[PDB]
């Protein structure tokens, strides 16, 4: 799991500082600030709030970091440890059974995460009950990642008709329409939120070949379990790591950097006072 991840944060890290600044955190009034980094992966959130709070002393914020993994948790525990992040605690949480306190944070973060809970209605009751009243919940979600596109070229060099989803299939499997903004919109203000600002954002970068093949190893499985049949499966399932890595070597050669544009949906939405 972590080392998939480790990988993964390269890239979700460019998308924290938009969350941060849409979130009005700078500008809060709502003091001292109470926040979570919900569903916090390697905590790419968590960082970046400790940069933009390291003019002020660690006792005036407090920071709550929580993901379900005990893998994930246990390498936040360390780095807070490590660097001194004496007002943070990180510690399983499960975003639709939080067990944490109502009615306790200012301000709560969930970066490209919202899309893996299998039941959101629950997590966003979750995100009302602990916010306190004017508290902000603030999300990024996936429009479009361009790392499937290239294993979509590696299946094409496989000589046999297969089927390999598009972006917007491979979105729509598990909770579809959070890669919209106007679903993001109307899910904040059916959950009770309100001045909703809901944005879309995309950024530039370059993955190494290396990085894009980690990417991809742990979700073939899935793709050839829900497009697939099970002829194909028997004949064609371990064809594709190999046809990815001659893909990849061939086309940007053993060591190369591959051009990315992805794009999220930001969302943010307030607590009634
Ligand atoms: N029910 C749940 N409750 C809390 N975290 C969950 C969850 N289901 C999945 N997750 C976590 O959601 C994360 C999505 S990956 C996003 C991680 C991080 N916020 C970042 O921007 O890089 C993973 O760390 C995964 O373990």
């Amino acid at each position: 799991i972590l080392d998939t991840y480790m990988v993964a944060e390269k890239i979700t890290r460019y998308y924290t500082q938009d969350l941060i600044q849409l979130s009005g955190l700078s500008e809060s009034s709502l003091t001292p600030l109470v926040i979570l980094d919900l569903a916090c992966g390697t905590g790419v959130v968590s960082d970046a709030l400790h940069d933009m709070l390291n003019f002020q002393p660690k006792g005036n914020w407090e920071l709550t970091c929580g993901d379900i993994s005990t893998e994930l948790t246990g390498h936040v525990k360390q780095k807070i440890l490590e660097r001194g992040w004496e007002n943070s605690i990180a510690k399983v949480v499960d975003a639709q059974n939080t067990e944490l306190p109502t009615g306790h944070y200012t301000h709560v973060f969930a970066a490209l995460a919202f899309t893996s809970f299998p039941d959101t209605y629950a997590a966003m009751k979750e995100v009302m009950r602990i916010l306190q009243p004017g508290g902000t919940l603030t999300i990024s979600t996936w429009q479009r990642t361009e790392w499937l596109a290239v294993v979509e070229a590696a299946v094409a060099i496989i000589p046999a008709d297969l089927p390999f989803p598009t972006t917007k299939e491979f979105m729509s499997c598990m909770n579809p329409g959070w890669d919209s903004e106007d679903y993001v919109h109307s899910r904040f203000e059916e959950a009770g939120f309100h001045s909703v600002q809901v944005t879309t954002i995309s950024k530039q970068f370059e993955t190494s070949v290396e990085d894009l093949y980690k990417i991809a190893q742990p979700v073939i499985p899935i793709i050839v379990s829900k497009w697939w049949n099970q002829e194909q499966r028997d004949k064609y399932e371990n064809d594709i790591l190999p046809a990815l890595q001659r893909h990849l070597n061939e086309t940007y050669g053993e060591n190369g950097l591959v051009p990315q544009e992805w794009t999220a949906v930001f969302a943010t939405g307030q607590k009634g006072s």
